[PDB]
């Protein structure tokens, strides 16, 4: 069963999330993207990884997780490339 590597980007879904905070967050994004010219999903990803993961996990465990992913993805891509020229 030949798993694809992840696409660069995809939709992220948070189920059953508080509406008040949804509104808070969409407001913040809209402001930040108005002040900045940058896409929402970019402001958000970046906020997620500095303000949330980096703050709580520290730079080391973050780099290790990222590395682990980069690794998995590289294997998947190699397995997928070999599977597919035939």
């Amino acid at each position: 069963e030949v798993q694809q590597p992840d696409p660069m980007r995809k939709n992220w879904i948070m189920e059953n999330m508080d509406s008040g905070v949804i509104y808070l967050l969409e407001s913040w994004l809209k402001a930040k993207s108005q002040e900045t010219g940058k896409e929402i999903s970019d402001i958000f990803a970046n906020a997620v990884e500095f303000n949330i993961v980096l703050k709580d996990w520290g730079k080391e465990k973050l780099e290790e997780t990222n590395t682990e992913y980069q690794n998995q993805q590289r294997k998947l891509r190699k397995t997928y490339i070999e599977y597919y020229d035939r």
